[PDB]
C-alpha cells in the first residue's frame, strides 16, 4: 500500500534520517546504508536530490558525511509518518 503511492526507496532513506535525528544521533550516510536496502551509491543519489530539493543538507566531518533534515525537509517526514500510520 506504501508502494502504491510511494517510492519506497526514497522514503526508506527520508523517515530513516528522520527516526535517527529524532533520538538524538548525528545521522551518518553509513547509517543510513545500513538501515535500507540500497548500495551506498543510490543512497548517495538520493541524498542529492533531497539537497537539490532543499530538503536536506550536507556536511562533511573528516571522511564522515553528515545529514541532516532543513525544516522543510522535517516537515515532509512528519506529515509521510502520519500517512503510514494511517495506511
Amino acid at each position: 500500500r506504501i508502494k502504491l503511492l510511494f517510492k519506497e526507496k526514497a522514503l526508506e532513506i527520508l523517515m530513516t534520517i528522520y527516526y535517527e535525528s529524532l533520538g538524538g544521533n548525528d545521522v551518518y550516510i553509513q547509517y543510513i546504508a545500513s538501515k535500507v536496502n540500497s548500495p551506498h551509491s543510490y543512497v548517495w543519489l538520493i541524498i542529492k536530490k533531497f539537497e537539490e530539493a532543499k530538503m536536506v543538507e550536507c556536511e562533511l566531518e573528516g571522511r564522515t558525511k553528515i545529514i541532516r533534515l532543513t525544516d522543510k525537509g522535517q516537515k515532509i517526514a512528519q506529515q509521510i509518518k502520519s500517512i503510514i500510520d494511517i495506511m
